[PDB]
């Protein structure tokens, strides 16, 4: 009796924080498909969920003219003219209708317009990202969706152009200008304990059931709770695990950090980039490989912050879904996916739609009495679920003096 599986409103509470299953690509690197543009094969990002706080840190020289700035604009022609190498500016798409009109970034309230249906302004974005797509050569609408990101702060929503996230090495790019003859800068996946909190990043597939998110993805910081899995009739949070990364941190921020850019984390990205006759890296998206991977989400993405009884702050780290809670009041549980901020935003409510609940980890004394497992005999330790404040408990505690002669 995982209390956390037989209660079919806290299963599909748990169901949220799995990866594998909603999200499904590539998180630290997502892409997941493969889409066909004048007839050459490119990466696409796939994944159905928000990234939150993902930016992408671009290593240009440190001088004019470059940003240092994944949202600036795309570089025109005459741009890189004029800069020499490497390429300037930054990811965003920098179209123009033949009206005039800007692409992006885009603001959101000329989204909020009824060719638009999400109910919530992230969601907003990403239905337009979904319903942006390459226009080819030749200038038919093509099946390759640009990656976006929402300035949840300016409230503008950018569709990147750049679909690439990590180019790294001498062999394809420099780093602040070294060595000077290559194309392109080099540039990773970040997330920051202070910066870039209010982006969020996403492939346009958030958009294309964009209120999905809501309740599908784990959006927010979960605090008060340990992620665990349930061995041995209890719930074992992941500091009992065999295969979990412990490491110290000052911070809770760090460990939200480190669930995101640890180096076992969902990343759709190979070891080597493709053979191609070109000087070095020469396009905008990353090119087909028969070897690239697709993690399909897989990957370690999911920690929590605690305090061990030394008083040492720590980020226990695993590649294991959650499937149970043990409840602890300081600690904090994060994924790859979500933000560092354990409360809901404005951006993610229904502007209108009611609010979908979370009401699975309320409850009553009355209803919910104390309940007790089995004493795992092996660790002498045996589950106990209850309600305090409202709020469910789940522990492993003391078994009682008859079951530890077995153990
Ligand atoms: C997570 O989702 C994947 C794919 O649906 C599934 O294979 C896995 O069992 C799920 N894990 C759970 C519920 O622990």
């Amino acid at each position: 009796g995982n209390p956390f599986q037989a209660n079919v409103e806290m299963k599909t509470f748990m169901e949220r924080f799995n990866l594998t299953h909603h999200h499904q690509s590539g998180i630290y690197v997502d892409l997941g498909q493969d889409k066909e543009v004048d007839g050459t094969l490119y990466r696409e990002p796939a994944g159905l969920c928000p990234i939150w706080g993902k930016h992408i840190e671009l290593q240009q020289p440190d001088r004019p003219p470059y940003r240092n700035n994944f949202l600036e604009d795309v570089p025109t022609e005459k741009e890189y003219k004029q800069s020499g190498n490497p390429l300037p500016g930054g990811f965003n798409l920098n179209f123009v209708t033949p009206s005039g009109q800007r692409i992006s970034p885009f603001p959101m309230e000329l989204l909020e317009n009824s060719n638009i249906k999400a109910s919530t302004d992230l969601g907003r974005c990403a239905e337009f990202a979904f319903k942006t797509v390459a226009m080819d050569k030749n200038n038919k609408a093509t099946k390759y969706r640009y990656p976006f990101v929402y300035d949840s702060k300016k409230r503008l929503c950018h569709i990147l152009y750049v679909s690439m996230q990590l180019m790294e090495g001498k062999k394809y790019c420099s780093v602040k200008g070294e060595p000077p003859d290559l194309t392109w800068y080099c540039f990773k996946p970040r997330k920051s304990v202070t910066e870039n909190h209010h982006l969020i990043y996403g492939s346009a597939y958030v958009g294309e059931n964009p209120d999905a998110f809501i309740s599908k993805c784990p959006n927010q910081a979960l605090r008060g709770y340990r992620f665990g899995v349930w061995k041995k009739g209890r719930c074992l949070d992941y500091t009992e695990l065999t295969d979990t990364v412990i490491e110290r941190v000052e911070s809770k921020a760090q460990c939200w950090v480190k669930t995101f850019e640890n180096d076992g984390v969902a990343s759709d990205q190979p070891h080597t980039y493709p053979l191609t006759s070109q000087a070095s890296w020469n396009d905008w998206w990353p090119l087909h490989q028969s070897d690239q991977p697709h993690s399909g989400g897989v990957g370690r993405n999911y920690g929590f912050y605690y305090v061990d009884t030394t008083g040492e702050g720590k980020c226990a780290l695993s590649d294991q879904v959650p499937d149970c809670l043990v409840s602890d009041s300081a600690a904090v549980s994060y994924t790859a996916a979500g933000s560092l901020s354990e409360e809901t935003p404005n951006f993610i409510i229904p502007s209108n739609t009611p609010p979908t609940p979370e009401t699975a980890l309320q409850c009553t004394a009355d209803k919910f009495p104390d309940s007790f497992g089995a004493c795992d005999v092996q660790a002498c330790k045996r589950q106990k679920t209850s309600c305090v404040g409202g709020q469910i408990q789940s522990t492993s505690v003391d078994c009682t003096a008859d079951e530890q002669n077995e153990c």
